[PDB]
């Protein structure tokens, strides 16, 4: 399409564990902004054609989205929290790449954003 392939969710030759960390991502993190009211433009791949965005992947080369990152999560594809918490960063990051200060999206990427880091502060030591 002009929708490039969304990002993998699963990877056999990857290395992977569970921790209590990423259990943590999974059942606080994730959960919780993906029930906020600002969750829905990010519970999915960007799709260029149904929003009308031709230019979005001519701009944004590692797209993120939480849909991926929660099949991912629920797939068990990470090694560490870092790498998840990298996937949350790329997709804020892309949101302030693409659009305005002051546009509604980046808007919504910013309470989701400090509400994220609020949740990774209570994120438990590991080991
Ligand atoms: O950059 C990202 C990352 C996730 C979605 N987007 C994004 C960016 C620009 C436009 C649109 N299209 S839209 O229909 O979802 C839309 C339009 C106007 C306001 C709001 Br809110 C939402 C989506």
């Amino acid at each position: 399409s002009m929708n490039p392939p969304p990002p993998e969710t699963s990877n056999p030759n990857k290395p992977k564990r569970q921790t209590n960390q990423l259990q943590y991502l999974l059942r606080v993190v994730l959960k919780t902004l993906w029930k906020h009211q600002f969750a829905w433009p990010f519970q999915q791949p960007v799709d260029a054609v149904k929003l009308n965005l031709p230019d979005y992947y001519k701009i944004i080369k590692t797209p993120m989205d939480m849909g991926t990152i929660k099949k991912r999560l629920e797939n068990n594809y990470y090694w560490n929290a870092q790498e998840c918490i990298q996937d949350f960063n790329t997709m804020f990051t892309n949101c302030y790449i693409y659009n305005k200060p002051g546009d509604d999206i980046v808007l919504m990427a910013e309470a989701l954003e400090k509400l994220f880091l609020q949740k990774i502060n209570e994120l438990p030591t590991e080991e």
